[PDB]
C-alpha cells in the first residue's frame, strides 16, 4: 500500500554507485511513506532470469525485465531508470563465463547452432544482447533537456570549445538518391488488421518475408529501400573525394541498436574498402568465417587460426590497402583501432557531436586531429549535421556563455518508427518487389528491389503521436518557448505525421503561443539562429532526431550530455526518469578496481530522483515527498555551486564522497525549510550529526581510495564485498542510523 519507487540495478559504474546511493535514498525517504524497491536489469541477472531449468532453487531470480515492462502500462507506475548494458557478443560471453565460473550452469553461447537445444539457446541469449532494455521501458515519449541548475552554471563557467575555422575541410557525405530516404513510401491504416511482407521474385517465385504483423486503426506504417548498388557507388566516390581532398574518412551509424540495417551497411563500407585484400583472400576468409558485417576486426580475430605466413601475407595486403586508400579516422590510433574495425565503436549520436565540438576534427592515425567527411550515407538526417557543421564554419563555435537552449520533445511511444524496424528489416535475396498487403489482400506498400538491398518497414501509432502533441504543447506553454515539429513534407512518413500534427494541434488552445513545422534542414538553420543570439527553441522530432538532437545540444551547451533531465511520462499515466543518456562506463570500474576510486557522476540520479519525488508527491499527495523534492532540488544545487562532483584520480572525494555532499546539504535543507514541522525536526539532528562530523567522514570514505578491490566478480559481483567497498565509512553510516 506504500506508494513506491522502483530503483532500477543495472551495470558496472552505476550499478557501483547504486550500493552507495540506494541507502543514502532509503533513510531519506522512509519517514515520508515513501518505499524504495529494486528491480535487476543487470545484463548478468537478465541472463540468469532467462534460463531458469539449468539453475538451483537458490540461483533463479525474478525475471524482473518483464516485470518493469508490465508496470510500465500501469497508472501508478514510479520507476527511475540507470545507464545498463546493450550488450555485444564479447559482453554476453564475458558474462555468462563470469557466471558458470560461479557455479550458474548457464548453456554456452552457441555462435553458430546446429543442434535443436544450440538453436533454442541461441534465440533465447540473442533477444538478450543488444538493446533489449530500452524497447521494455518506454512505454511513453521524451521530455529530455538540462535542468536549469545545470545550464546556468555552464554559462558561469564555460567548458573548451574546439575553434572553428571557415577554411574547414569537414563535411557530412551523405547519398544523393538509392537511400531509404528517396524511396520511402507510406501508408495510413484505416481499421485494425495485420499486414504480410512478401518478395515477389523475376522468377515468379513468392517468399513471404514476415506473414504477420498486427495494425491498429490510424496507424502509419511506411517501407524504405537502401539500394546496395547506389551505396557500394556512393562509398566508392567518397572513399576518392577523401583522398583527394585530403581528410580523414570516418563513418557514423547506430550499429548495436540498428542491429540488422547498420552492420550491413558498415559491412558494405568495409568491403568496398578493403576490397583488393578481401578479393584477393576471398577462399580462405570464407574458410575462417570471416564477417564483413562485424567490421575488419573481425577479419584479423580470424586470420589467427592460419599458418603465420597466411597471416604475414593478409595483413601485408591490408597495409597496401591503407597506402592507396585515404586515411581513417581513429577510435585507438596508438593501436592502430580504424573506425572500421568494431561496427559499434563509433556512434552516431556521440560521435558526430563530438566532431562538431572538436573543430570539426577527429583522430588520424598520426595521433593527432584532422579534418574528416564524415559518412553518413541515408539522406533522413544526415543534412541536419551539415547544417550545424556549415553554421560553425560560417559563425565559429558556439559560445555557452550565451548561446540559449534547444530541448526535446521526442516521440518514442510503442517502439516507434526506426527503433522498432529490426524485426521488418531484410537484407534482399533477389531482385524482385517487395509486397505489403493487408487481410482482403489490398496492396498497401509496393517496393521494387534488387538482390542484396536493404528493405524495412516502420510503424508510428496514433495514441504515441496524440500524447507526443500534448507533450509538445505543454512544454510551449510551461515555457512560453517557441516550437518547431521537424518534418519532412518530402518524405511519405513525416507528411503522413504532419497531417496528424496539424490536426490534434487544434485539439489545444495555442493562441499565445509560437508552434511551427519545418523540415529538419530549415527547423536547424531556425534554432541555430535563435540559439547564437541567447534564444530558446524547443524541437519537438521523431525518435532519431530524439536521439541525435538530446546529445548534440548538451553537448555545444554543456559540454556534456551526462547532466540532464530525461523524463519519460508513461501514456498509462506512471513516470519513468532515466537518470543517463550513455553507457555504464567500463573505465570507471577498471579504475575502482584497480585503485578503489570511482568517478561515475551520479547527478543524473539527482535529478532524476527529485523528479520521481515530486510526480510521487503530486500523484498521492503526500506533502512530504514535495519537501523532500525541493530540499534535493536546493542539495544539487549545492552540489554543482560548492563542486562537490566526483573528481578524476585519488585523493580528492570520488563518488561516495559526493554522495556524502548530497546527503549533507540535503538534510541541511530539511532542518531548515519552513514548510513541514516533522521533517524539520527529524533532519535537525541528522543534518547535526553530517555537519560536525564532515571532515571525519570525507577522511574515512578517502581512506578507502589508493588500493586495488576485489569485489569477487565483474558482472555479477559479490553483494557483500560490493557493498562493502562502497560504503566504508563507519561514521557516515551511524549518522544516518535514526532515519527511519
Ligand atoms: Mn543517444
Amino acid at each position: 500500500s506504500t506508494p513506491k519507487i522502483i530503483y532500477t540495478l543495472t551495470d558496472e559504474a552505476p550499478a557501483l554507485a547504486t550500493y552507495s546511493l540506494l541507502p543514502i535514498i532509503k533513510a531519506f525517504t522512509g519517514s515520508s511513506g515513501i518505499a524504495v524497491e529494486t528491480r535487476d536489469i543487470s545484463l548478468a541477472g537478465r541472463l540468469i532470469a532467462t534460463f531458469p531449468e539449468y539453475l538451483t532453487d537458490t540461483q533463479k531470480i525474478s525475471d524482473d525485465l518483464a516485470e518493469l515492462g508490465k508496470l510500465a502500462t500501469t497508472p501508478d507506475a514510479n520507476i527511475i531508470k540507470l545507464p545498463n548494458i546493450s550488450a555485444s557478443v564479447p559482453q554476453l560471453k564475458a558474462a555468462i563465463k563470469e557466471l558458470q565460473q560461479q557455479g550458474y550452469k548457464l548453456p554456452d553461447y552457441p555462435e553458430e547452432p546446429k543442434t535443436d537445444t544450440e538453436k533454442d539457446v541461441k534465440a533465447r541469449y540473442d533477444k538478450i544482447k543488444g538493446s533489449a532494455v530500452n524497447p521494455v521501458l518506454r512505454e511513453g515519449n521524451s521530455d529530455r533537456r538540462a535542468p536549469l541548475s545545470v545550464k546556468n552554471y555552464a554559462r558561469k563557467h564555460p567548458h573548451k570549445m574546439g575553434a572553428w575555422s571557415a577554411d574547414s575541410k569537414s563535411h557530412v557525405a551523405h547519398m544523393d538518391n538509392g537511400d531509404f530516404y528517396g524511396s520511402e513510401k507510406a501508408a495510413l491504416i484505416g481499421a485494425p488488421g495485420s499486414v504480410k511482407i512478401e518478395l515477389i521474385a523475376k522468377d515468379g517465385s513468392s517468399t513471404v518475408l514476415k506473414a504477420k504483423t498486427s495494425v491498429q486503426a490510424g496507424e502509419i506504417i511506411d517501407s524504405s529501400v537502401m539500394s546496395k548498388n547506389a551505396l557500394r557507388n556512393f562509398i566508392a566516390a567518397e572513399i576518392e573525394d577523401a583522398k583527394k581532398q585530403g581528410v580523414l574518412l570516418s563513418v557514423h551509424l547506430k550499429a548495436t541498436m540498428m542491429k540488422v540495417s547498420d552492420p550491413i551497411m558498415f559491412g558494405q563500407i568495409v568491403s568496398e574498402f578493403y576490397k583488393d585484400a578481401l578479393t584477393k583472400h576471398a577462399e580462405v576468409l570464407k574458410q575462417i568465417g570471416f564477417d564483413v558485417n562485424n567490421g575488419i576486426g573481425d577479419l584479423y580475430a580470424r586470420i589467427k587460426t592460419l599458418p603465420e605466413a597466411k597471416q604475414k601475407e593478409i595483413e601485408a595486403d591490408i597495409q597496401a590497402v591503407y597506402a592507396q586508400r585515404p586515411q581513417l579516422a581513429m577510435v585507438n590510433s596508438d593501436k592502430g583501432i580504424t573506425n572500421l574495425h568494431v561496427p559499434s565503436d563509433v556512434i552516431v549520436d556521440a560521435s558526430m557531436p563530438a566532431m562538431i565540438r572538436d573543430s570539426g576534427k577527429m583522430w588520424g592515425p598520426d595521433g593527432k586531429l584532422h579534418d574528416t567527411k564524415a559518412v553518413i550515407p541515408d539522406r533522413c538526417y544526415a543534412g541536419v549535421y551539415q547544417v550545424v557543421i556549415e553554421d560553425c564554419k560560417q559563425h565559429g563555435a558556439f559560445d555557452p556563455t550565451t548561446m540559449g537552449s534547444v530541448p526535446n520533445v521526442g516521440l518514442m511511444a510503442q517502439k516507434a518508427e526506426e527503433y522498432g524496424s529490426h524485426d521488418k528489416t531484410f537484407q534482399i535475396p533477389a531482385d524482385g518487389v517487395v509486397r505489403v498487403t493487408d487481410e482482403s489482400g489490398k496492396l498497401l506498400l509496393e517496393q521494387s528491389v534488387e538482390a542484396g538491398d536493404i528493405w524495412r518497414m516502420c510503424q508510428a501509432k496514433d495514441a504515441p503521436i496524440q500524447d507526443w502533441v500534448k507533450l509538445a504543447v505543454n512544454r510551449a506553454r510551461a515555457t512560453n518557448t517557441p516550437a518547431v515539429f521537424w518534418l519532412d513534407p518530402a518524405r511519405a512518413h513525416d507528411a503522413q505525421v504532419i497531417a496528424k500534427v496539424e490536426r490534434y494541434l487544434k485539439d489545444y488552445d495555442t493562441s499565445g503561443l509560437d508552434i511551427r513545422i519545418l523540415s529538419p534542414v530549415e527547423a536547424t538553420r531556425f534554432s541555430l539562429a535563435r540559439i547564437r543570439e541567447g534564444k530558446d527553441t524547443i524541437s519537438v522530432t521523431g525518435n532519431v532526431l530524439r536521439d541525435y538532437l538530446t546529445d548534440l545540444f548538451p553537448i555545444m551547451e554543456l559540454g556534456t550530455s551526462a547532466k540532464m533531465l530525461s523524463i519519460v511520462p508513461l501514456m498509462s499515466g506512471g513516470g519513468l526518469f532515466e537518470t543517463g543518456a550513455g553507457g555504464s562506463a567500463p573505465k570507471h570500474v577498471q579504475q575502482f578496481l584497480e585503485e578503489g576510486y570511482l568517478r561515475w557522476d551520479s547527478l543524473g540520479e539527482f535529478l532524476a530522483l527529485a523528479a520521481s519525488l515530486e510526480h510521487l508527491g503530486n500523484a498521492y499527495k503526500n506533502p512530504k515527498a514535495l519537501v523532500l523534492a525541493s530540499t534535493l532540488d536546493q542539495a544539487t544545487g549545492k552540489i554543482l555551486d560548492n563542486n562537490k562532483s566526483p573528481a578524476r584520480k585519488v585523493g580528492e572525494i570520488d563518488n561516495r564522497g559526493s554522495h556524502f555532499y548530497l546527503a549533507l546539504y540535503w538534510a541541511q535543507a530539511l532542518a531548515a525549510q519552513t514548510e513541514d514541522k516533522e521533517l524539520q525536526a527529524q533532519f535537525t539532528g541528522i543534518a547535526k550529526a553530517l555537519t560536525d562530523n564532515e571532515t571525519k567522514i570525507v577522511g574515512e570514505l578517502a581512506a578507502a581510495q589508493g588500493k586495488p578491490v576485489d569485489i569477487a566478480g565483474y558482472y555479477h559481483p559479490n553483494t557483500d564485498l560490493t557493498s562493502k567497498a562502497m560504503r566504508p565509512s563507519a561514521t557516515f553510516n551511524a549518522a544516518l542510523a535514526p532515519l527511519a
